[PDB]
């Protein structure tokens, strides 16, 4: 019955709204311009300092540290959303951790796209907007830190997916039965099968005129992996040239 799939889709979308304060709908509203949600833009040094005063230690590293914090924040959000996925908490505690460890970043960059356009990205819950040109001008090796993300966002945002779609998709990402070290693989794949069935109906009903979106979308998981890898490298480079820089223990744990 497809009525069981629609019901599953609604459960997931409902938890998605409850687990993420800044949705794509809100982001897009802000990005396309209103008066109350008009963001402050940061494109240079002055505006940066000006922003630290209106939005609420060298520029590059100080900024990068913000990224860390935010990432940790997102993880917490994703972790809580994972629990609402039917069957997920019923799995071996070890596997629950495995799926989270690997799936967390691919989900961070997927949702990050919602906050990006070709010229920049929203920060601090939509309160601010930092230009891609500023980030790209940062000091090596932090200048080439965000470029891969912007590249993906532009390509991915072209699918024109909305929140209700993204919720089933990140559910599928988490429930991947091919993660390194999964003890009990079968029960996991059984859940993804169902999720995939929800995403397939969801997309067809929500994007009737959009040919083979389901396939196009599933392909993007390829781009996501690439993004994660490149990051791990660069991240390992910062480690050596910046031995005086911290790293949240939760993030260090995920990269082993
Ligand atoms: C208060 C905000 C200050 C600086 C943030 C500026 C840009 C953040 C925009 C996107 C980053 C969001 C999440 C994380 C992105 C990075 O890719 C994570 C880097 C840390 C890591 O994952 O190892």
């Amino acid at each position: 019955e497809s009525a069981d799939l629609r019901a599953l889709a609604k459960h997931l979308y409902d938890s998605y709204i409850k687990s993420f304060p800044l949705t794509k709908a809100k982001a897009r509203a802000i990005l396309t311009g209103t008066t109350d949600k008009s963001p402050f833009v940061i494109y240079d040094m002055n505006s940066l300092m000006m922003g630290e005063d209106k939005i609420k230690k060298e520029v590059a590293i100080r900024i990068f540290q913000g990224c860390q914090f935010r990432s940790v924040e997102a993880v917490q959000e994703i972790t809580e959303y994972a629990k609402s996925i039917p069957g997920f908490v019923n799995l071996d505690l070890n596997d629950q951790v495995t799926l989270l460890k690997y799936g967390v970043h691919e989900i961070i960059y997927t949702m990050l796209a919602s906050l990006m356009n070709k010229d920049g990205v929203l920060i601090s819950e939509g309160q601010g907007f930092m230009t891609r040109e500023f980030l790209k001008s940062l000091r090596k090796p932090f200048g080439d830190f965000m470029e891969p993300k912007f590249e993906f966002a532009v390509k991915f945002n072209a699918l024109e997916l909305d929140d209700s779609d993204l919720a089933i998709f990140i559910a599928v990402i988490i429930l991947s039965g091919d993660r390194p070290g999964l003890l009990n693989v079968k029960p996991i794949e059984d859940i993804q099968d169902n999720l995939l069935q929800a995403l397939e109906l969801q997309l067809k009903l929500n994007h009737p005129e959009s040919s083979q979106l389901f396939a196009k979308l599933l392909q993007k998981m390829t781009d996501l992996r690439q993004i994660v890898t490149e990051h791990v490298q660069l991240l390992q480079v910062i480690k050596k040239t910046e031995t005086d820089m911290s790293l949240h223990p939760l993030l260090q744990e995920i990269y082993k």
